[PDB]
């Protein structure tokens, strides 16, 4: 599936990075969520070709993702310092400047983190149901219950679609590839580490890092996520006193995948295309 | 000023009420806020332009307000009922059906009510720093001084505009408007009723009411509103279910006139012309 995009591989600082990249002109990066099997393609396919009418738009797998690098959890940490210098370490090997960039969830996360520590690289930032603020307390706090105890089964599989969307229902090739990817064997115990981190120090940084931004800012969020509480979303609009809040309704934890046209949108107005 | 507009006049069940309007096709109805000499052209003027492009763009005066019928409030009860019912007397004047609405503050408090009961009427509603959740207590609770004690000159005028928007920097001609409107002795005495009502019942409706709007919502709020804080704009967007949220950054509680094409492009967007 999703052979429509060439497949891409860089080196970024001895980490072997697949990305994949389309149309022409100011960059754009997207950063996907931290699910399981979560990848570019599984995340953005779908805004691809709207992007890409208007911009370069490039998405890659983070470290411990897709068809990069996972490296050996048994000699590499997967703390979100590592996601965070992989994302810098990418921008810089494709030599790109000034760039838009979105992140989902711990996508989100990451693309906070670099705009923090590498804000020459990031002209405009876009944070969407993105864990910024979540205290290990709040990773673990019912509604993530297909998620939490996901047996790798493809209804399981279907259960967390159905549990991280609103009303969005997915084709077979989608609940498929997202299914078989969540099992790679590969990416299985960089995962563990990955998550095993998250819960317990948590995915956030200070309300005077979410003050210290830089750039403009554009805060999106689904009114009806349960992974990254509206309320969460909501804290970020008022901690980042620049940013552009954008609520969602009828929507889950997935604004690119549940309203594709409605994000590429207002993504595209807010970078200055529209 | 604002002659570029043809003054209108219709009988709205005993209530002349002065209206200008520009374009052609579907139509919009925009309602001023409920500030000391507050009228149609004065809060809308500037978007009329682009809005005209794309949809008939009609701006009235409230009852009290501007050049519509200001019935003495030794025989007149100034009441929120009183203007909700006075709006859907104006949609009804002039034959519109499944309108666009957009309410500023008061302006909101009555669009809000005619979406609630008269919802025939009304095909898509946006509240913008929209006075519906706002208890008596609200209404006394020092960032609204230069409003609460305008002593009715010029320099009180400019310290008005000042403390409602974020760095909006009037005319002279707009503050002569403004000044001089706010000093109307026809309009005067309504408006001491006006806000004397206000004061004392507040600008609000239940949750339960707030949720039971039936057509799509767009809630609107600059991050920086003194009159209208965002964390009430906040609570509509949670309180109305379908209800889209966009908050504004650096700005107060004029969005229309602050970020007057952000505020065409996010309203005529909702209204499916872009």
């Amino acid at each position: 599936m999703f052979e429509q995009f060439e497949s891409k591989f860089i080196d970024c600082d001895g980490i072997r990075t697949h990305y994949i990249e389309m149309g022409e002109g100011d960059p754009l990066v997207l950063v996907h969520g931290g699910g399981a099997g979560a990848d570019g393609r599984s995340n953005f396919a779908d805004n691809f070709p709207i992007f890409a009418r208007h911009m370069r738009v490039i998405a890659y797998d983070m470290v411990g993702f897709g068809q990069t690098d996972a490296p050996d959890p048994a000699g590499f940490a997967y703390t979100q310092a590592a996601r965070t210098d992989h994302l810098i370490s990418f921008i810089k090997a494709l030599g790109l400047s000034k760039i838009c960039l979105i992140g989902n969830s711990m996508g989100g996360t990451t693309a906070c983190g670099a705009a923090l520590k590498a804000p020459e690289l990031i002209d405009r930032l876009v944070l969407m149901g993105a864990a910024v603020n979540i205290s290990p307390d709040d990773m673990v706090a019912d509604d993530l219950a297909a998620v939490m105890s996901y047996d790798g089964s493809e209804e399981g599989m279907r259960k967390i679609i159905a549990a991280l969307t609103h009303s969005y229902q997915p084709t077979d090739d989608i609940v498929h590839y997202r299914h078989e990817a969540s099992l790679r064997p590969t990416t299985t115990a960089a995962y563990k580490a990955t998550m095993g981190w998250a819960k317990q120090n948590g995915l956030y940084y200070s309300p005077e890092q979410l003050a210290s931004l830089t750039m403009p800012v554009l805060v999106l969020g689904g009114k009806n996520d349960v992974m990254v509480p509206v309320r969460k979303v909501i804290d970020q609009i008022l901690a980042i006193p620049q940013a552009i809040g954008h609520v969602f309704p009828n929507c889950g934890h997935w604004v690119m995948i549940e309203y594709p046209e409605e994000f590429c949108t207002q993504t595209l107005h807010f970078f200055g295309k529209l």
